DNA sequence: CCGACGTCGCATCAGC
DNA sequence: GCTGATGCGA
DNA sequence: GTCGG
């Protein structure tokens, strides 16, 4: 549905979410914000009051009557207050830094450092992770067209197996759905010889991030530890060509046997994987990201359940499999 | 009226 | 030094 | 902020 078709309120739903989660450090009214605006972007018909709008399921009283502000006088007195004020407006804005959240951005704006110039003359004052999400500040902000995830998916896959040809390794989130642009790339790693109760091998997801930083695919390391890394990747630069902007990658090392679980979930989406938690509770099981366990009739959960391979899953709670490309829901 | 609204791996702080 | 809490991201 | 026990 287009934008102008209640795209004002949405984006005014999305800005109270953001003050509320940055500023006011209540992330309950962020994620309240956030559900109203999706509920409201997914409507197909022109809003023409907050009463309509407070029967879609997440807009209540309060949302209903900003609409019937916003309705009437194309503004929000409250959000344009928000907007003016030099503390508030700078706080929300340095969140934008990856590793800044609202404790470092609130404590940061109390000192006087409210922009990126700010930042940048006090490194000092940074946390690793800070310092580099402050470098890469714009190209974090794009996005990654679907072209340039195969070309990274090509790399990732290739030195994985180069490595050692046993690993699995499977690039999930909205791009294994076959969307056309990411938001970075989520890789979730495994090998036979890694499961729940066998060898932790602390060297497994090491030797990958290795061969990765080895061939400069890798570039920089948020984070990382032994089943967990966080990190920035860059495609070679095609020559002679600009040169790619900088990407987020996270890849993670999962037991064998949770391994499925834990694509699903990755795979999403997050409205598809509430709706399979529904079904698979009514057929008398509970899933989430690691396991698939029966319940017994008072409740209980019984042992995670042998899971080889996603459509497992799917018919435990006998479910026809489900592509990728249709998990929208 | 009033608590729930995922959970958790890693880096770093707070405290002993 | 160690343990647990907190910030952060996803 | 909204929902629901
Ligand atoms: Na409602
Ligand atoms: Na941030
Ligand atoms: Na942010
Ligand atoms: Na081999």
């Amino acid at each position: 549905p287009q934008e102008t078709l209640n795209g004002g309120i949405t984006d005014m739903l999305t800005e109270l979410a953001n003050f509320e989660k940055n500023v006011s450090q209540a992330i309950h009214k962020y994620n309240a914000y956030r559900k109203a605006a999706s509920v409201i972007a997914k409507y197909p018909h022109k809003i023409k009051s907050g009463a309509e709008a407070k029967k879609l399921p997440g807009v209540g009283t309060k949302i209903a009557e900003k609409i019937d502000e916003f309705l009437a006088t194309g503004k929000l007195r409250k959000l344009e207050k928000i907007r003016q004020d030099d503390t508030s407006s700078s706080i929300n804005f340095l969140t934008r830094v990856s590793g800044i959240g609202p404790s470092a951005a609130r404590k940061f704006v109390d000192e006087g450092i409210k922009t990126l110039e700010d930042l940048r003359k006090n490194e000092d004052k940074l946390n690793h992770h800070q310092r580099i999400g402050l470098k890469y500040f714009g190209d974090f902000e794009k996005r990654i067209p679907r072209e340039e995830m195969l070309q990274m998916q090509d790399i990732v896959l290739n030195e994985v197996k180069k490595v050692d040809s046993e690993y699995i390794a499977t690039v999930c989130g909205s791009f294994r759905r076959g969307a056309e642009s990411s938001g970075d790339m989520d890789v979730l790693l495994t090998h036979p010889s890694f499961t729940s109760e066998s060898t932790k091998q602390p060297k497994l997801l090491h030797q990958v991030v290795e061969q990765l930083q080895k061939v400069h695919f890798i570039t920089d390391t948020l984070s990382k530890g032994e089943t967990k890394f966080m990190g920035v990747c860059q495609l070679p630069s095609k020559n002679d060509e600009k040169e790619y902007p900088h990407r987020r990658i996270d890849i993670r090392l999962i037991p064998k046997d949770q391994y499925y679980c834990g694509v699903l979930y990755f795979t999403g989406s997050d409205i598809f994987n509430k709706n399979m938690k529904a079904h698979a509770l009514e057929k008398g099981f509970t899933i989430n990201e690691y396991t698939i366990r029966p319940l017994g009739v008072t409740g209980v959960a019984g042992e995670p359940l042998p899971v080889d391979s996603e459509k497992d899953i799917f018919d435990y709670i006998q479910w026809k499999y489900r592509e990728p490309k249709d998990r929208s829901e």
